[PDB]
């Protein structure tokens, strides 16, 4: 039976029941990945990757997912220089060409809106691996799955979203999906200059999600099941050096922060990180960001299976 | 069963009519394999090494897909100038001798004409020329002729328009060369005056029994042809005269008005990539064949890999 | 039983008995590679490559080795620009990410010491494919295998190491392995600016290996079993292109040099070469550098097999 989605492009394609069913499949994929026996679920299928921006986690997890299921991969790892995009070929022409060689396309473009255009052009499934600074739906899926896996529930949780909330596609998209669950509380922890935009705030309010803004990470972290960290780039302060200095050292996950957190809470980060999570934190079992990346393998295995062979 | 008569695929002149027709029959067999649900194991155990010194979408990915659709594997070198030890200064001959130690067939797109021939002479395994700088692109010519046969139903007795920079055009020259292997073919040359087809092709066509005609009226030509083969006007060929490039670029466009004069079962081809020389409108017409053409490259390259590695 | 090494990082990890046993495995891998049947020894296993500097032989021989054994490969063939290392990600974060997708990591880095750091971080085997101008243990293994194959002995051999010794991660690791044999003599022949570094000299002296510096390549070549030529390592000279050009052209293997060498002696070179072996040498049966590179396939097959499935 076919998967109801023809492409995986944006968070709004998913409802709670679909998320639960996908997560069920991802748990089965964990069993497959831990086995000694090579799976042949996707034997005979080919994935074409089209990476127009750099990637470590999303590119390698999709390729590993395909090969762990017995499929194969045709990679284009830097499309703007190594493909005929370098000769001016449009996205739509690239898609209509590559679909002749493959059964599914995984694309990370440089412009928001590209993934939807690719899906509309292609007659094979497309997965958005990051749409420039826009949607990154499989990151949001693996983030929610990781919370469920680590905490054991999604209803009734408290999540701190930390860092560049105004511009951060990962925190915005995670908030969007968490709103499909019940009794969720979200804390928006950031300097005022990069606070969460009103579109997400209004959506959470309409969805019955309680939310609170704070600039006090130490206070918030003691009350949360999940601290989900992102960086605030220096450039986001613009010429306001005063605000950069006022925020300095206040939005970092360090050993002192772990000291106020609950024993069963976790630290998440979509990666890559820089110094906004210190290396000491890594030694704590609650540091979940590498387990989170591994969960992307299982989620992407699930999606490849569903899009290519269905339920 | 017998050995393929070619040890390498380097240039159009290696092919005669009989060989072309036989390869096209193998390509039709490969289309049946590619459509099947069962994974082929014809090339299980064989390894292809790619060596791409210039960018590619169609040629690189179709060869890799062809190999994997037949059950073989691929070792890719996707930007050889930068990430291979050619970046350290290595000669082509040393690269080829090295890579043959790891692989069973080499597919190479170089930037210098004559590289493919030098690679075949060095290697003791088959080499396929995936484009040779200003030189030949033989598998493109094979897939072009195959596409005409598949779309029109015949090669003898067809009319083909070749459009663009004909003076420097690699694909139009090689297509003309192979079409001359068939009978009662007529070719129309449509180009800006500055980049007309060179005399070497004109004389070969007349010598080979192909009628040809130059025209500056694409609307008149297109109404009389089974195939309109469009190409991209490229800046590099105009040297330090950007003004001449811009003048040439606008002249011969395949647009809705041109499709409106074409025959009901004619086709538009283009080796790709295109810029604006085929408008987006044309894509909506069933006669726009350039994406089917690219797909046919998969079947042709499957056929060549099979023939070169395991024979007829 | 399990292989006694958990990673292949440094020449000093190998003792004489281990080298002889690895060479026996490599001979079995040669039989596999020459056979018409596809091996499935490593079916189900995935190798991740991480190449932060260019490579032809090391990269392709490892990938070919893995596929010839029936495994699969996830490539990052330009990690500095095409992975998230371009965004500042530390090596330790890259390793902990990639290990979630793979069973073994093969890494070439531009910084000496990187492979040992990776091994200390990863809970899967790591193979050093070259760590800056530091070491290159698998080149050293294939080099010693080649000497044994071509000369028929390692004890009592005389080896000339020629060219850029200072920066030559090849000759550094090779020196470490040659010291495991008896009655060896090594000649160092180089421009003064790139003479062998003191760490290697001190190690050979402490191991009882005779060594001698000389600037007379014709004299040295006439009395050696092996003349091991190298490329002047331009990428290690930084901005000192004056010193780079001064170091070239001083020591050339040409027909005149072969004319003074013994009939049983060989020329080796890890490759690529530029001008330092003339093309007319290639026709001489003693020119062993292409056989050497082929032997790398068998040695790397052996290491992948041993690290993943044991003896
Ligand atoms: O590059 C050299 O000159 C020697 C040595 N060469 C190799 O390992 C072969 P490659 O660089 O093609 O992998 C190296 O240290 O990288």
């Amino acid at each position: 039976h076919m998967f109801e989605l023809s492409d995986v492009i944006e968070g709004k394609q998913f409802d709670r029941e679909m998320l639960s069913a996908i997560f069920d499949v991802a748990r089965e994929m964990e069993k497959i990945e831990k086995s000694s026996s090579q799976s042949e679920i996707l034997k005979g299928y080919l994935m074409a990757t089209l990476f127009y921006e750099p990637s470590t986690r999303t590119r390698l997890s999709f390729e590993s997912a395909m090969k762990r299921l017995g499929g194969e991969v045709l990679t284009t790892e830097n499309a703007r220089e190594f493909s005929s995009a370098a000769k001016g070929e449009t996205l739509e022409d690239t898609i209509r060409t590559v679909e002749g060689y493959s059964d599914i396309i995984v694309m990370r473009h440089f412009e928001s809106g590209a993934a939807r255009k690719a899906a509309a052009t292609a007659n094979i499934p497309v997965i958005n691996a990051g749409d420039g600074p826009g949607e990154h739906p499989t990151q949001a899926l693996l983030d929610v799955y990781t919370i469920q896996s680590e905490i054991g529930k999604l209803d009734g949780i408290s999540v701190a979203l930390v860092g560049d909330l105004a511009n951060g596609r990962t925190v915005r998209s995670l908030a969007y999906l968490l709103a499909k669950f019940k009794d969720v509380k979200i804390y928006f922890v950031s300097p005022e200059i990069v606070k969460m935009k009103d579109d997400i705030k209004d959506y959470l309010t309409s969805s019955g999600v309680e939310w609170e803004e704070s600039s006090d990470l130490m206070e918030v972290a003691s009350k949360c099941d999940v601290v989900y960290q992102t960086r605030i780039q220096r450039e986001r302060f613009g010429e306001r050096l005063d605000l950069y200095e006022a925020a300095r050292g206040k939005f970092i996950v360090d050993k002192d922060l772990l000291g106020v957190m609950q024993k069963k809470a976790i630290i998440m980060h979509p990666l890559p990180r820089l110094d906004e999570i210190t290396a000491d934190v890594d030694a704590d079992p609650r540091a979940a960001y590498f387990r989170q990346a591994k969960n992307g393998l299982f989620i992407r295995m699930a999606l490849l299976k569903l899009l290519l062979v269905g339920w």
